[PDB]
């Protein structure tokens, strides 16, 4: 009679229509709260995601009502589609959780990353990364916080990418949570507030790729400070030219940070690390190595564009506005349940 039931799933309650049956904690990776389920009406397995309050602050609402929105106007094979939206509430006033529903996934990226995977299954993950980033820029939306956890495969090699980075407006407002902000796989013009364009992403790429040949984070620590060390410890100082564009205050510290020479690509990621037994793999392991080159560029104006990472030849096998502005608690959950009933 009632369309809804409800099940505890670790710590959380989930209120869901009947339809959804047999919930099963994801965990790991999976991000909020999110399930695995039953769909009995389409007969297929599906993911569930709750957002618990999520007008609560001006920070989950803010990317609930954009992501909200998004899901909606992007359509594309390597980008989250929605199946489903609800909430158990029947009014405004009533208004407490959102229901987000997708097709079922096996291992989001940071488990496929801890594999010793191929060329054949590296080189179709980072296409399909390339794809789905691709067809968020012809929409008009740069991500600038890609990162494994927010990246889903199925046992197929099929890649999707979640969510949809960061806010036009900003500054990164404080979350009275026990949750920290992934930071590892920001761009350089993310990391000293700079101004960017759509090849902010292929950093983040370039990240992601050499901790699947290294299986360790290529640039970890506490904050942006020690992270900023990682990252020219590595690739070296940059040219006059790159810092000759950062704000007067970021410029100072940066150039009288200690300079490093930078380490050369073979020896960043060295043969040992590839698959050396065959001629096939020898060439893949120097054209892998040649693009990670070209994506772990500090200077975005001479790191390699999407297009043009397409075209690489460890790549190519595989070719086949509204509204940031300040809202307060009662506005937001309005503008959020309008788009939740469309
Ligand atoms: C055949 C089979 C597969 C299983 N899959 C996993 O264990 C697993 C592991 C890791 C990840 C996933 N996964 C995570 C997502 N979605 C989200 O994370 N979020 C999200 C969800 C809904 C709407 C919107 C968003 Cl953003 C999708 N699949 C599944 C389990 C049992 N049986």
């Amino acid at each position: 009679d009632n369309q809804f039931y409800s099940v505890e799933v670790g710590d959380s309650t989930f209120t869901v229509l009947k339809r959804y049956q047999n919930l099963k904690p994801i965990g790991s990776g999976a991000q909020g709260i999110v399930c695995a389920a039953y769909d009995a009406v389409l007969d297929r397995n599906v993911a569930i995601k709750k957002l618990s309050r999520p007008f609560q602050n001006q920070t989950h609402a803010k990317r609930a009502y954009r992501e909200l929105v998004l899901m909606k106007c992007v359509n594309h094979k390597n980008i989250i589609s929605l199946l489903n939206v609800f909430t158990p509430q029947k009014t405004l006033e009533e208004f407490q959780d959102v229901y987000l529903v997708m097709e079922l996934m096996d291992a989001n990226l940071c488990q496929v990353i801890q594999m010793e995977l191929d060329h054949e299954r590296m080189s179709y993950l980072l296409y399909q990364m390339l794809c789905g980033i691709k067809h968020l820029h012809s929409a008009g939306i740069i991500h600038r916080d890609l990162k494994p956890s927010n990246i889903v495969v199925k046992s197929d090699c099929t890649l999707k990418i979640l969510d949809f980075g960061l806010a036009r407006t900003a500054g990164t407002s404080f979350m009275m949570t026990p949750y920290v902000v992934t930071r590892y796989y920001r761009a350089p013009e993310v990391i000293l507030g700079m101004g960017y364009k759509e090849n902010v992403d292929i950093w983040s790429v370039g990240c992601i790729m050499g901790e699947m040949v290294r299986h360790k984070i290529l640039f970890p620590g506490r904050d942006y400070i020690d992270q900023w060390n990682k990252v020219i410890e590595q690739l070296g100082t940059p040219c006059p030219e790159f810092m000759k564009k950062l704000q007067p205050t970021v410029r100072n510290y940066v150039e009288n940070r200690p300079k490093y020479a930078g380490l050369t690509f073979p020896k960043l990621f060295p043969d040992s690390l590839f698959p050396a037994d065959s001629e096939h793999n020898k060439l893949k392991a120097s054209q892998a190595r040649d693009l990670l080159s070209k994506m772990l560029v500090i200077d975005p104006a001479k790191r390699i564009s999407v297009d043009d990472a397409l075209q690489h030849p460890y790549i190519n096998v595989w070719y086949d506005q509204l509204d940031e502005r300040e809202h307060t608690i009662e506005e937001w959950k309005e503008l959020i349940y309008k788009e939740v009933m469309n």
